[PDB]
């Protein structure tokens, strides 16, 4: 009943290249991001409608999800209502680069997010 396609760890590219492992969430129209895999802090959601994505050769497997109008890609408010994402590395307003473990994740996790961008 959740909705949710996909919920994996993801490593997320801050500004400052730390590479940040984050519970990463897909519903449709959004991507969920949140600190722990269970009841975790989020850190932000991603409009998912606002977006494209392209694939980033080469290590594993990147790719980047970005707003081709070079926009905000956020949500302004959390899912359960949220004012404010918990503090993480600094991340970019109008695109994201995230990485998986495996060349297989990742692929299945970029085919999802493309069906993802134009529901919900």
């Amino acid at each position: 009943s959740s909705g949710i396609v996909m919920a994996d760890w993801l490593k997320i590219r801050g500004t400052l290249k730390s590479w940040t492992k984050l519970w990463c969430v897909l519903k449709p129209g959004v991507l969920l991001i949140y600190k722990t895999q269970k009841n975790g802090q989020w850190v932000g959601t991603v409009l998912l409608n606002a977006c494209e994505i392209i694939e980033r050769p080469s290590k594993g497997f990147c790719f980047k999800l970005f707003h081709p109008l070079e926009q905000s890609i956020w949500a302004v408010k959390g899912p359960k209502g949220e004012a404010v994402g918990s503090i993480t590395q600094p991340l970019p307003s109008s695109y994201l680069i995230i990485r998986a473990t495996s060349e297989s994740d990742g692929r299945c996790w970029m085919d999802a997010l493309e069906l993802a961008l134009k529901s919900g």
